[PDB]
């Protein structure tokens, strides 16, 4: 099966690439894993496979780290965000968003049902498991649990049945066959959680898969719309049906080829100790002692020689970098977009620490807007600031076309030069604030409302006449044939390849 | 003599450095001298000097460019900056900026009178020479005039005698015996040509060398204070008494082994345009039309084989970046510490275009204040942005003693996540402002006035108890031994030299 819908064979494409460092030596679950996967991410190194972890026994598990992160060429940078949707390893960002987008204007393809895969190759019930005695990672030292998922897709459907949602939300080991998690506003698996709560009935059927489709773990990473199932998305996005095989123990559907299931439920009314965790903001506080929700495991399900995937999350650059912050930049393009707002291109810049977004304008399309400053911010703020996909960002930079978003040093200069303090700025203090960021959670005011802004970097005459400036650099201030003379005779005069 | 007392011998220098590379074949100072040297900033090559510059005649004159540019390695990214000081090329920007700072509590040592030295060896007078006939360079294709000062000193005294200023001003050719340049408040060109207006007698007696020694041009690069000669200065910081040769038609005195050297008047009356000119932030606006301060040229003398040191300035990395900026941030770090203030270090990230400077705060000091941030932002930005030495600067940053200020990455990482937009900061509208940012001189709001933020990336706890996170990094959610054992491990298990 192909990669990017078959988690072992992603595996084999990593290997194959000469992106992963297999390690076949003991390797202690209890923080030398997610050392060795932190230090990879620093560094933009291959991928680690632990195949042979402390603690794994009857074939639960081994693990891979930095499965979504970086690597070291600028040629093939985005390579294992490529491998996780068909793509050329060469790929660029915009073209991995476009791809991550392509869906939104095409008809769902609905997950076909098969009678079993290889997720069903071992199973262990509510007697033979206890979540305590798995190699399960300590991943940051101050951590205060073991953080089994960082990098599945829980599994939550509607009262009604009409929503499947697939996403990421960490949790941890809180006892042989409990986990406690994250579960906040607005994201979905909240929302689904308060429909089942408001009904009072039962606790919500919930299965936890690891290593799914690299393409279904994207799309569990990105905030697609309210009401919609992931994984019929998933299936336009990559022109194919996913096979899902049903659960043992629930009425859920996972994937066939899942390396790793847990079926249980979330509960409606239990809560238990959760975090702290070293978090994608590049911090912990460490004794935080905050109530997460509470979900019953049941059932494990794997395959034979399963895969656990792992995100060594924290300083850049991994998963919640490359996956959150482009993904949610993905979506507010499009919402822009919708909204009738002349924006071309949206980019986390990683130096931000992908709490900024910024948005490349169509300056013509501006210009015949005849608008300002002050309007324009108040607007495209609004319609982010105002809606889920803009949730975890708390700056947007406003730029012309002549940046490129997805370069974060260009990003730097026009926002640091082109963006009076103050006077281009709007604050938005009556939205939903992002919690996780230190100067939000552990900062001076409201943990969850406001924070915001939006910073002005389009200098006046873009809303007007045009760009009235060149830039004093190579390109710009030297013209054409003086520069070909130049590189032509760069080497020849002393001076200093694209793969490397 | 000395490669930092000596332009001669600093080129000498750089070139035994191997950060040289000669060009012996013919260059045009129209655009393509400045071409080669944009590029060599924009990668951090070797410096280019043109020794057969088309249009050079009678000994005037080669050109070095990029001579406090950056050089590629880490190792030795500062060498150019560190051999104008006599410091190993090794030397880190701390170290660079605490000499500059060095003669700031020291004695002056005042310069040294001698009969003649090698900036005599020609002379032109007012009848030999011809502005538009020496191969002064086109540095950007839409700039406003051939600017032939890039990286000389001007030298102006009080009418009283008792200061003589030494600074870098830019100048263009006017016509055949004038330049015309930026002469604007606070600098103290201005200061000083303020004090013969008010007078009103005569024209500011004025000279302006070129190829200075490059202790002596650091100075002119940084605002030390009001009413401080630079030449005692330079004289303290280094330990030698500077060799100054009076000029020929005034009395100021100029370096003797000036490579170049004008003498003439600055104006009290008359103007001419100016500019435009492709600056510092990386941005030209073609055609603005200015008015500038105008010189007359009555004399130039100058060296067998004179070299005229050019900046092609613009975007990153130049002159204007590593001395501007790095300048004024060592002299804001001592007036914070001479107002009481517990700032340690301070640098203006390259990545803010040198518009932002860190302040890094020993926060045990800051404890026992027993303030807030709302109070000591306050107070940071009244002291700084109330005097010169902050007139560059439109951000401050304020930021814990975890932070390496002279690592741009890091104050990134700090701004972005523990600074709150508005609430962690307060703007500043009633201070002067930087005309030259493009968001001030050519955009939305007053150009000279306002503009100006200080933002805390303190963090709540650090004004009380301490520090209350750890790094989700390698370096600080893992112990010590473990993080040993995977560094002395890493090659064997599969994955991947300082100077390079
Ligand atoms: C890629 C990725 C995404 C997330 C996370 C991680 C990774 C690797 C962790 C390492 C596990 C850290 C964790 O803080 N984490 C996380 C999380 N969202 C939460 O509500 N809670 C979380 O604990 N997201 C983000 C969400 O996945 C997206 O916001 C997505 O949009 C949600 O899906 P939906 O609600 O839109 O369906
Ligand atoms: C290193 C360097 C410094 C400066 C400049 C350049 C370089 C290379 C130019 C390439 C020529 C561009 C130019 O815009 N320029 C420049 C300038 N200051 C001005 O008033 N006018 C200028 O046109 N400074 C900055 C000043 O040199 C410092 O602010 C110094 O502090 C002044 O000395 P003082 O008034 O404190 O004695
Ligand atoms: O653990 C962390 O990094 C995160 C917790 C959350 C919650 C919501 C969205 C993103 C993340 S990222
Ligand atoms: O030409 C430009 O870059 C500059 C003009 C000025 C004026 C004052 C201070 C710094 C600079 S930098
Ligand atoms: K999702
Ligand atoms: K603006
Ligand atoms: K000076
Ligand atoms: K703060
Ligand atoms: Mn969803
Ligand atoms: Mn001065």
């Amino acid at each position: 099966q192909p990669a990017h819908l078959c988690f072992r064979s992603f595996v084999e494409a990593l290997k194959v690439d000469n992106d992963l460092v297999e390690i076949n030596t003991p390797i202690d679950p209890n923080l030398e894993a997610a050392a060795i996967t932190r230090r990879v991410c620093e560094t933009n190194d291959k991928a680690p496979l632990f195949n042979n972890l402390i603690g794994m026994k009857n074939g639960l598990f081994r693990i891979l780290g930095a499965p979504g992160s970086l690597r070291k060429s600028s040629a093939d940078r985005y390579g294992r965000l490529a491998r996780h949707l068909a793509l050329p390893p060469t790929a660029s960002m915009r073209e991995i968003l476009d791809k991550m987008l392509s869906a939104s204007d095409m008809p769902p393809i609905p997950p076909t049902i098969v009678p079993t895969g290889p997720c069903k190759e071992n199973s262990l019930d509510d007697s033979e498991f206890d979540l305590t005695e798995l190699p399960v990672p300590l991943i940051h030292k101050s951590d205060g649990g073991k953080y089994i998922q960082t990098y599945g897709m829980h599994i939550v459907q509607s009262p009604d049945g009409t929503w499947t949602n697939w996403s990421i939300a960490r949790a941890m080991v809180h006892d042989k066959n409990h986990l406690t998690g994250l579960v906040i506003p607005p994201q979905h698996i909240w929302q689904i959680h308060q429909m089942w709560k408001k009904e009072g009935r039962s606790d919500v059927p919930w299965a936890l898969a690891f290593g799914v489709p690299p393409a279904a773990i994207m799309a569990s990473s990105m905030p697609i719309p309210d009401g919609v199932t992931e994984a019929g998305y998933v299936g336009a996005m990559t022109g194919s049906s996913l096979e899902l095989v049903k659960c043992d123990t629930n009425d859920l559907y996972v994937p066939a080829t899942s390396e790793i299931v847990l079926e249980g439920t979330l509960s409606i009314s239990e809560t238990g100790p959760e975090g702290p965790f070293g978090e994608m903001h590049g911090y912990i506080f460490p004794g935080d002692t905050h109530l997460g929700a509470k979900y019953k495991v049941n059932r494990i399900t794997y395959r034979n020689n399963a895969i656990m995937p792992m995100s060594s999350c924290g300083r850049l650059t991994d998963e919640t970098h490359t996956m959150i912050g482009s993904l949610a930049a993905a979506e507010i393009r499009k919402l822009c977009q919708q909204n009738d707002l002349p924006i071309t291109d949206a980019f986390a810049p990683f130096e931000s620490q992908v709490t900024w977004v910024a948005l490349r304008v169509d300056t013509e399309k501006l210009r015949a807007m005849k608008t300002t400053s002050e309007g324009f911010r108040k607007r495209v703020g609004d319609v982010v600031f105002n809606h889920k996909a803009g949730y975890t960002i708390h700056r947007l930079v406003l730029v012309g076309d002549d940046i490129d978003v997805y370069e974060g040093k260009d990003v730097l200069w026009a926002f640091s030069t082109r963006c009076r303090p103050g006077m281009d700025e709007t604050l938005f203090e009556d939205v939903r604030g992002f919690p996780l960021i230190p100067y939000m959670g552990h900062g001076n005011g409201p943990a969850h409302r406001g924070g915001k802004v939006v910073s002005d970097a389009l200098m006046p005459t873009e809303y007007t006449t045009g760009r009235n400036w060149e830039a004093a650099d190579f390109n710009q201030s030297y013209p054409e044939d003086l520069k070909q003379k130049v590189l032509d005779n760069w080497t020849k005069m002393g001076f200093s390849h694209h793969h490397h």
